[PDB]
Formats: structure tokens, sequence, C-alpha cells
């Protein structure tokens, strides 16, 4: 409906590797779409990448990405 997601799982998360959020819904002439979240942890496209993503004290190119 208007928010009967289901979402997939850690036996489910193909289109998306690891954590991720995977979605899939009900709904459409072409339900059960597969997504893939990338949650605070993962980059690139499918979630294939952990990102670097570590901010540290004092420095100069360590933190997030330039700025």
């Amino acid at each position: 409906g208007t928010s009967h997601l289901v979402k997939c799982a850690e036996k489910e998360k193909t289109f998306c590797v690891n954590g991720g959020e995977c979605f899939m819904v009900k709904d459409l002439s072409n339900p059960s779409r597969y997504l893939c979240k990338c949650q605070p942890g993962f980059t690139g496209a499918r979630c294939t990448e952990n990102v670097p993503m570590k901010v540290q004290n004092q420095e100069k190119a360590e933190e997030l990405y330039q700025k």
C-alpha cells in the first residue's frame, strides 16, 4: 500500500552484498523489485566497498575525504 514494504534480509540480501537495507515491494504492474541501500559503512554500488570512513582527532589527510 503506502507503507507495506517488507525488505529482504541477511538471507535475501542478494542485490545488496553486505548490510545495506534491501527493499522489495508488492505493488505496480511488476512488483518484487529488490533494491539495495548502503548503510553508513558501504558505497560504490551494490554496497560492496566498505567505505574507509573514519574520523580521527587532529591531522590533515585521514578524515572524511578532504572535507
